């Protein structure tokens, strides 16, 4: 798997037991990314940090 990532080259081949790419998101900032990059477990969301999580190369 490959996933988008904020530091070029902008994309990064997962380690194995990374299957998932995800995106990072700060309450009263959606629009802005905090991270992008990839990860074991899609990480649950609160009040203040939200995730989204996919697992096909480059969907982050």
């Amino acid at each position: 798997l490959k996933c988008n990532q904020l530091i070029p080259p902008f994309y990064k081949t997962c380690a194995a037991g990374k299957n998932l790419c995800y995106k990072m998101f700060m309450v009263a900032a959606p629009k802005v990314p905090v991270k992008r990059g990839c990860i074991d477990v899609c990480p649950k969301s609160s009040l203040l940090v939200k995730y989204v999580c996919c697992n096909t190369d480059r969907c982050n």
